[PDB]
DNA sequence: TGTGTCAAGTGGCTGT
DNA sequence: ACAGCCACTTGACACA
């Protein structure tokens, strides 16, 4: 047999709040680059799941370097 | 009506 | 073998 599995799965936008941001925000403002002990903390503080902090920490490295992108231009033939 | 945006989804080589 | 962000892209979400 062969084709993976019956799965069928959701990702709904999954937002964070504001506060929750802030703190994600916070943490990637001061740190680019968290261990879990630390990271899962504001996991803890703003009660979202550690990978919910990372996966919200890794969205931010890429999207700096891109809005930098802007910042001259895009410049491609 | 359609898309960008966001968060994943997903996929790719790099080194010990 | 080993661990997995980085970057693209879709998969739901705001918007003219």
């Amino acid at each position: 047999a062969s084709d993976g599995l019956p799965n069928k799965k959701r990702k709904r936008r999954v937002l964070f709040t504001k506060a929750q941001t802030y703190e994600l925000e916070r943490r990637f403002r001061q740190q680019r680059y968290l261990s879990a002990p630390e990271r899962e903390h504001l996991a803890s503080l703003i009660r979202l799941t550690p990978t919910q902090v990372k996966i919200w920490f890794q969205n931010h490295r890429y999207k700096t370097k891109r809005a930098q992108n802007e910042k001259g231009y895009e410049g491609h033939p």
